[PDB]
């Protein structure tokens, strides 16, 4: 308990092999994945926006993903990786978001060197700002982090200025303080053995579904030098799909019953929440 | 469009027969329900408290309830009806969470007859109010309520007390105020046509799974004078079991192959959101 | 009768129109809000500078939609007195503009402003303020306008005077209206005699800021209608005068171990309760735990 | 002023090294900072201040969340130890939970619990109704079971006013007994109860010296002499800014203008001091003698 969410999350990336990271929408989610057995759980910043209903296009600010990491981390001491785009603004924005996170008890966060008006890293026509900019929102960050606390800087340079140049930047960014690296959309999975002896520091693979990448394995990526793998909205997209359907089948039909066999009981949502628990002291109370 | 949320939903009560209304957790919940073409979507207490990793007990308090409520209400124009328990304190903050939903372009809420430490509806051990501090909660209520926004009681006394009971109460109800009936936990359909018929104004059925209630269909309920019928946790239970599965299959197999049937796809999401709208928008900006 | 049925924007626009001119009061919180009120101003503003230092923040953007809408839902919730919101430049792109509008206006806000300045900004009457070009700033109104309703009034702040001269800022204000403007917001005239020809250029009403410690004099509310400006923004005044009472009773109670010499100074609790009509709650309560 | 200390532990730190501690209330952040820059040690959220504020009495209205946020807005700002008012728990076991949690999670000091019934009032009003010793315990245990070592839990006892100082005494002991770490002996009214009071509680003792209440206000020494360890100042502060601000507003609406307000304004100067406003904007215009 007395170990530091940031402690927790370095912890889970040495022993680990690799630290496989599942993003989580909600609390509830994020029990779901511990349930499971999951040593890190992640919120995803386009899933923050997605949830609103509105797309991933940095219109989100700092309070959106703030008070969806804070419900999170009041359900589980499970460390949370949080997106935060390109830290929502200028060095003193960076600096809020920052102090704003180890507040609220999340063990780290990804900071990226796309323009301010951000995009999914897996789409074409990202625009990066140059590495003297990122080096800058690196500092920002770490002149205020505790030292637990772990910050990842995520490049986005592979897809528009290839390999080399890619690797340039990261060694920059682990050098102005980044303490993990986010390679965002390699293509092959032969790029990371040399990819992760160069910025020695671990490195992060985005196994995103629909998007620029192969699905590798675990395995696969850990053989290949990979210390943590991210599913960002492997679930989000599964439970988005099963909504429409008890929606649909709700529409077609008056009544729920073909979706009974696709619904999670009573009973088992006790279980995840502990109800039992609660319901008995409850009902000592009243007697 | 320029009727206010409150209208929006008494005329979907009066043109639909009945009114299917499902439960939505979030915004792009609220958004799929649309686009299936439901008249209205609804708020779950519990589906609060659960989301949020605590049980439906009571715990949450209107600030809960308010931001879920604003994130949809935000996202959709779609009548939305939301759960406000037995209204989080005394008459004054019934009269805050009344006018603060308003505030949010709530349609309409429903309000309880239970003690305030509160339990699901389905449950055993329930404890109720008398009918007249009930009375007091709807009255905090109406006192400060705008006309065309709608305040549903709600009865959990056919458990407790029996039907004849329930039907007294709820009369008692709408004699105070209240707008429309919800009737919690009927357990057989051929309670509703009396029930129906007694308190005259529009009855809400909650066909929640798992719970005392066997699930008629929308038409049966219909047929025996029911004028709303709710699915509170439907899609929810759903989404938990899908959001498991997937958890699941990356666990042991090291990769999300298995699940991949059983996503939505990226482009049916860019259809909910008209992300392409925005991000063409987006091109055309740094095109100049 | 008119709060009741009528919409934020218009009730604005009604107390624009009626007054001569209109002053606008600055409140840091719902309290101070109903101050206004009961003192009876018909228009009160939420700062944007206001809402950062409040948080211990300086005043150079940081603060995003959540910080400022906040704050305004909080005064909102205490009176129907048209509210008039600084959103600063926008705090984003054209998407985050509609969303600042569509959430304003959930918010019961009656009239945001939106100003010229780069992202960075700062506090208008200080030096080295960069401004975005004209056609950046018609960019970000016609995001506004595109989603907000007809009643709700929105004021388009050029800060130009002080790095562009008059002629350049009349210009752009003018370009703004025309791009759907409601009123415009004229930063550090520094002058009295530079408002009737900008009244008169623009059309629209126009927003004098009679902020203290500026580059501007302070003016009467007579003398800058009768230079043809229709409201007066009063912005931090109220907020400026509890900082320093409160410095005060903090510098009294360290030093004398009490609170005595602050007495004086201090509201009672009589006249608290009649701005919030504690006493007609608290008998209901009592009235109520009589019958059980 | 050195960090690795947690916020409950610099709170226990300044009752102990404090003779006695001044607790003065700060209803924003910017108040917490000027408290500070006076030289106190310790800071205080006004649940009626939290209520009165949003222009909301103080009838137990107000829920978890108006007071966290509060709170939260402060810790931000300043690492000043803060007690927070949470009145009666905001609800039944789980509430208090979630409120003692919820409060570690915003990085506060320590709260204030009391033994009013849901629908609370002013500890100095009259028509106060209290629960039962028993309902108190409960509230207590709730409390202590979720709360960390350091984190410092207050009971408050309103019962003076209502059963009399013997009555006072017994819950306040059973209260500590439960595994109240401090207590708040809410509206004595006579000095001379502190000390036989403090005698037998044992545990560090908060007296409230709020204006127009129903208390003298006495001076720190006198309240030490007596035995208390803290002096609560809850809405001091508060009630001179409102009469400034209303002040201003009248000048305003009379003058047609603010200058006869103005020696009564902290400068914009003294501000950015408060604010360390110019470190910001001098590193601002380094970035911009690039671009
Ligand atoms: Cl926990
Ligand atoms: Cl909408
Ligand atoms: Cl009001
Ligand atoms: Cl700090
Ligand atoms: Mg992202
Ligand atoms: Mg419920
Ligand atoms: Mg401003
Ligand atoms: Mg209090």
């Amino acid at each position: 308990q007395s170990m530091s969410p940031g402690k927790l999350f370095r912890q889970a990336v040495a022993n680990e092999h690799p630290l496989q990271i599942v993003g989580a929408i909600n609390a509830y989610c994020a029990l779901l994945a511990e349930n499971v057995g999951f040593k890190a759980i992640y919120l995803s910043g386009g899933g923050v926006a997605n949830t609103l209903g509105l797309p991933d296009l940095g219109i989100t600010d700092l309070h959106d993903v703030l008070e969806d990491a804070r419900r999170i981390t009041a359900a589980t001491h499970l460390p949370l990786l949080v997106d935060i785009d390109t830290g929502f603004g200028g060095a003193f924005t960076i600096a809020r978001a920052i102090k704003e996170m180890e507040r609220a008890q999340v063990a780290a966060v990804h900071m990226e060197d796309q323009v301010a008006q951000k995009r999914c890293g897996h789409r074409p026509g990202k625009e990066l700002v140059n590495t003297n900019e990122m080096v800058d929102r690196i500092k920002a960050a770490v002149d205020v982090k505790s030292n637990d606390f772990v910050l990842i800087a995520r490049t986005d340079a592979y897809a528009v200025e290839g390999l080399k140049a890619t690797i340039d930047r990261a060694c920059t960014y682990v050098e102005a303080g980044a303490d993990m690296i986010f390679a965002e959309a390699l293509e092959n999975i032969n790029d990371y053995p040399t990819f992760c002896k160069a910025v020695k520091v671990p490195v992060l693979a985005n196994m995103t579904e629909f998007g620029k990448t192969p699905l590798y394995t675990a395995a696969q990526l850990a053989d290949h030098g990979v210390k943590m793998v991210l599913y960002p909205r492997s679930a989000d997209r599964a439970m988005s799909k099963a909504a429409l359907a008890v929606y649909e089948d709700i529409k077609k039909h008056g009544v729920q019953t073909a979706s009974l066999p696709f619904m999670q009981t009573r009973e088992a949502l006790y279980e995840v929440l502990n109800y039992h628990a609660y319901e008995d002291k409850l009902n000592q109370l009243f007697k």
